[PDB]
C-alpha cells in the first residue's frame, strides 16, 4: 500500500476503509493464494494475524505509520483468522473489524455454510442492522431449503407478510432487507411448506426473544449495545493453563437462586422492564434480571471464594421446568432475566471480580415445540428423518442430524458464538452418552448399527471432536467439561490422541461413591472403605472434575444435610468432612447453590433458595466453613498445581477400615508446600493416632473441620504438632495426632519454626 492511502486512513479522509482494511486477495498461484490483511490500530505497537484453525501466527508489520499494519500470507483460503493487538504491556485477541464489508450473504458465505465450515455464520443468518442500497434497515436471512415460500412477519407490517416475501438464494437460504426498521423489531418467519401448509417460526439465529410463553424474535444490534472492560481477564485466561489453577465452581440456576417482588418493575442496566412472574401459582414473585444478579450474585460468590460460576442453560427455552435443558432459541440468552446487554454486563462484572463463567450448553437435542427448530421447512431439517437416530423417545425430543453440514454448522458456530459475543470462559455438556451411542435408551430391534457394525454414533463423535478442536484453537485457556456416564474412554484427552477433546470430565463414580458412603451409618462405614479409595484407581485416565451437582439434590434424594445419618450435630459434621475431603482429593471442584449454607429442603426450580436459614448460627457457620475452605484452596499450591500428575498425591495409610480413617499427601513444585491430610469418618475421636510424615519438623494444623467457628466441637492439636523420629507408614517420621470426630485435618510443615 502507498503512504497516501495510509494517510487517508489515519486522517479519516478515505472514502471507504473496507477497500484497504481487512483481508484482500493479492494473487492466485497454482496451489495457493497470496492475501494481505491490513489493520489500523491506533495506540497499538505491534500486531499479529492468528490462523487458529491452522495453528499459525504471523507478525504484522507497520507500514508508513506506526499504527497501520499489514501482513502478507499465502494459503489457499483465508476464511478464519483473528488479530492479536499489543498496546503497551497488554495484548487482546479480536476478530477483524473489517472482516465483512456487507450485511448480505456473499457467495463465499453460502459456500462455506454449505460445507459446514462457516464459523461466523451468525453474522449473516438471523437479523442484522445494516445498510443496503444506501438505506439503513435490517437484513433477515434463514436456511429453509424445502420451503415453498417464506415471509417476514412482525410488528412493522401488522403480522402480514405479503409485501415482505423473502428471496430464495442458491436453492437454500431466504433473505430480505427491510428498510427503516431497527433494533427492537419483533418478528417471525412465515413459512409455507411443500404441501402448502402455512406456519410461524421463531428465528433459529435470533439474538433476543419475547418472554416465554410468547416466542417472537427480536432484532438486536449486538455489536453496539455494550462496552466491555475485561481485556485484562481475557489476556490472562488466554495465557494460562486452567488445569494448573484452582477451579472451584458454584453451580447456579439463574431462575431459582433468588426471586424479587412482582409488585415492581425489573431493573435493567440503565433501564427497566415489566416483571417476569415466576409462575401462576406464585404470582407475587418475579425473576431477578441479569443486571440484579450481577449486583447480588457476583459479590456473594466473590465473598464465598469460588473461582467460577457455572450456569444451568441460559439459552432461550420455553418451559421453566426443563431447567433450561430443552432449548428452542440457541442464539439468545433467555429473556426471563432481561436483555442481551444485561447478560453481557453480568459476564463483564464477573471478570472484573476475577470470576469465570461456565455455560451449560445443550447440543444433544431439542424439543418439539412448533415455534422451534422441529420439522423446520416441512422436512426433517435439523433433526434426522429416521426416528431410530433422530428422536429420543423416552424424552419426547428430537436429535440433531450431526452429519448434515448446515446443522453441524448451526451448532459449531453456536458454541463459538457464546465465547465471541458474550466472553464466556467455559462450557459444560450434560449427558454426552446421549450423543455418542446409536442405541441410547433404545431397545433391541429399535436402533441400527453404524456402518462398521458398532454402536458408536460416528457423526456425533466427529461433531464433538470438531467443537472441541475449534474451541481451544480460537479461545485457548477455556474449560470444556463433559458429563459422560458410560466409561467411554479418553473423554478429556486431545483429539489428536484419540480423545473427544474436553479438558475435564465429571467424576460421576466418585460422586456416587461419596454420597453413598456418607449416607451409611458411621459404624457401618468399615464395610465400605473401598468407597473412599476406589476412585483413585482410574483417576489418572481422565482429568476429573469432582462435582456434587443440582441433579443430586432433587427427586427424593434430599439436600446434603438430609442425606447424612445421626443427630443434627453429626449431620453438619458429615457435610464438613465430606466437603473437606472433596476439596483435598485430587481434581477440580463443583458444588450447587444451597449446599454452601445447609439448606434442608431439596432444590425446587419453581421457588428460590431458603435464604432465611442464614438468620441462624448453624447455617452461618457452615457458610463460613465454605468461605474458609475456598480461601485455603486458592492459597495452597499443593491443592491445585498437580491435580493431574502422580506427584500431586500419595496415600499415607488407607487400611484402617475398622476406624474409617484415611490419610494422604498432596504436593506441588516446592516440597515445603506439601500437605498432610487426615480424615476421620466416624464420630469417635482419637486422642493419639499416628500418621507417618516425610520430614522432621513442626506440622502446623492449617485446617480443621471440627473448629468451633464451623460448628464443630473444637477438638484438635492446638496449633500443630512436632514430628517424632519414629518410623510409621513407611516413612521415617510420624505425628501423634488428636483426630476430631467426623472431621478432616490439613497439616503443613513450617520449616522455620523454633525448637
Ligand atoms: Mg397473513
Ligand atoms: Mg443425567
Ligand atoms: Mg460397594
Ligand atoms: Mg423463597
Amino acid at each position: 500500500i502507498s503512504a497516501d492511502q495510509v494517510n487517508q486512513i489515519i486522517y479519516n479522509l478515505h472514502h471507504d476503509p473496507f477497500e484497504i482494511l481487512g483481508c484482500h486477495l493479492l494473487e492466485e498461484g497454482k496451489n495457493t493464494k497470496k492475501w494481505v490483511v491490513r489493520a489500523y490500530l491506533p495506540k497499538a505497537e505491534a500486531a499479529w494475524v492468528i490462523r487458529p484453525t491452522e495453528r499459525k501466527e504471523d507478525p504484522m508489520n507497520s507500514v508508513h505509520h506506526p499504527n497501520f499494519f499489514e501482513c502478507i500470507i499465502e494459503t489457499p483460503e483465508l476464511n478464519h483468522y483473528q488479530l492479536k493487538v499489543k498496546e503497551g504491556e497488554h495484548e487482546k485477541v479480536i476478530y477483524d473489524p473489517y472482516a465483512f464489508s456487507s450485511p448480505y450473504l456473499t457467495d463465499e458465505d453460502i459456500y462455506l455454510f454449505s460445507e459446514g465450515n462457516h464459523h461466523r455464520i451468525y453474522e449473516k443468518l438471523g437479523a442484522h442492522v445494516g445498510e443496503i442500497n444506501g438505506v439503513k434497515g435490517v437484513y433477515f436471512a434463514v436456511w429453509a431449503p424445502n420451503a415453498r415460500n417464506v415471509s417476514v412477519i412482525g410488528d412493522f407490517n401488522n403480522w402480514d407478510g405479503r409485501e415482505h416475501q423473502m428471496r430464495k438464494r442458491n436453492y437454500t437460504i431466504w433473505e430480505l432487507f427491510v428498510p427503516e426498521i431497527g433494533s427492537g423489531t419483533v418478528y417471525k418467519y412465515e413459512i409455507k411448506n411443500s404441501e402448502g401448509h402455512i406456519y410461524e417460526k421463531s428465528d433459529p439465529y435470533g439474538f433476543y426473544r419475547e418472554v416465554r410463553p410468547n416466542t417472537a424474535s427480536i432484532v438486536v444490534d449486538i455489536d453496539n449495545i455494550y462496552q466491555w472492560h475485561d481485556e485484562e481477564w481475557l489476556e490472562k485466561r488466554r495465557n494460562s493453563d486452567p488445569l494448573k489453577q484452582p477451579v472451584s465452581v458454584y453451580e447456579v440456576h439463574l431462575g431459582s437462586w433468588l426471586h424479587g417482588s412482582s409488585a415492581e418493575k425489573m431493573p435493567l442496566l440503565n433501564g427497566e422492564a415489566d416483571p417476569v412472574i415466576v409462575s401462576e401459582w406464585n404470582p407475587g414473585a418475579r425473576f431477578l434480571s441479569y443486571y440484579e444478579l450481577a449486583e447480588k450474585l457476583i459479590p456473594y460468590v466473590k465473598d464465598m471464594g469460588y473461582t467460577h460460576i457455572e450456569l444451568l442453560p441460559i439459552a432461550e427455552h420455553p418451559f421453566d421446568g426443563s431447567w433450561g435443558y430443552q432449548v428452542t432459541g440457541f442464539y439468545s440468552p433467555t429473556s426471563r432475566f432481561g436483555r442481551p446487554e444485561d447478560f453481557m454486563y453480568f459476564v463483564d462484572k464477573c471478570h472484573e471480580n476475577g470470576i469465570g463463567v461456565i455455560l451449560d450448553w445443550v447440543p444433544g437435542h431439542f424439543p418439539k415445540d412448533s415455534h422451534g427448530l422441529a420439522y423446520f421447512d416441512g422436512t426433517h431439517l435439523y433433526e434426522h428423518a429416521d426416528p431410530r437416530i433422530g428422536e429420543h423417545k423416552e424424552w419426547g425430543t428430537l436429535v440433531f442430524n450431526y452429519g448434515r453440514h448446515e446443522v453441524r454448522n448451526f451448532l459449531v458456530a453456536n458454541v463459538l458464538f457464546w465465547f465471541d459475543k458474550y466472553h464466556v470462559d467455559g462450557i459444560r455438556v450434560d449427558a454426552v452418552a446421549s450423543m455418542l451411542y446409536r442405541n441410547y435408551l433404545r431397545k433391541e430391534g429399535e436402533w441400527i448399527a453404524n456402518e462398521y457394525g458398532g454402536d458408536e454414533h460416528i457423526e456425533a463423535v466427529s461433531f464433538i471432536r470438531e467443537v472441541n478442536t475449534l474451541l481451544f484453537e480460537y479461545f485457548p485457556g477455556i474449560l470444556s467439561i463433559a458429563e459422560e456416564s458410560t466409561e467411554w474412554e479418553k473423554v478429556s484427552r486431545p483429539v489428536a490422541a484419540g480423545g473427544l477433546g474436553f479438558n475435564l470430565k465429571w467424576d460421576m463414580g466418585w460422586m456416587h461413591d461419596m454420597l453413598d458412603y456418607f449416607n451409611i451409618d458411621p459404624y457401618f462405614r468399615q464395610y465400605h472403605q473401598n468407597n473412599v479409595t476406589f476412585s483413585m484407581l482410574y483417576y489418572y485416565n481422565e482429568n476429573f472434575m469432582l462435582a456434587l451437582s443440582h441433579d443430586e439434590i432433587v427427586h427424593g434424594k434430599s439436600n446434603m444435610l438430609g442425606k447424612m445419618p445421626g443427630d443434627e450435630w453429626q449431620k453438619y459434621a458429615n457435610v464438613r468432612a465430606l466437603f473437606t475431603y472433596m476439596y483435598t482429593h485430587p481434581g477440580k471442584k463443583t458444588m450447587f447453590m444451597s449446599m454452601e449454607f445447609g439448606q434442608w429442603s431439596e432444590w425446587n426450580v419453581w421457588g428460590d433458595l431458603e435464604w432465611h436459614l442464614l438468620q441462624y448460627e448453624p447455617h452461618q457457620q457452615l457458610k463460613q466453613f465454605f468461605t474458609d475452605l475456598n480461601a485455603l484452596y486458592q492459597q495452597e499450591p499443593a491443592l491445585y498445581t498437580h491435580d493431574f500428575e502422580y506427584h500431586g498425591f500419595e496415600w499415607i495409610d488407607c487400611n484402617d477400615n475398622t476406624h474409617s480413617v484415611v490419610s494422604f499427601l498432596r504436593r506441588s513444585d516446592d516440597p515445603n508446600d506439601s500437605l498432610v491430610v487426615v480424615c476421620n469418618f466416624t464420630p469417635q475421636p482419637h486422642s493419639h493416632y499416628r500418621i507417618g510424615v516425610p520430614e522432621a519438623g513442626y506440622y502446623v494444623e492449617l485446617f480443621n473441620s471440627d473448629a468451633k467457628q464451623y460448628g464443630g466441637s473444637n477438638m484438635g492439636n492446638l496449633g500443630g504438632k512436632w514430628a517424632d523420629e519414629w518410623s510409621f507408614h513407611n516413612k521415617p517420621y510420624s505425628l501423634d495426632l488428636c483426630l476430631p470426630p467426623l472431621a478432616v485435618l490439613i497439616l503443613k510443615l513450617d520449616p522455620t519454626k523454633v525448637p
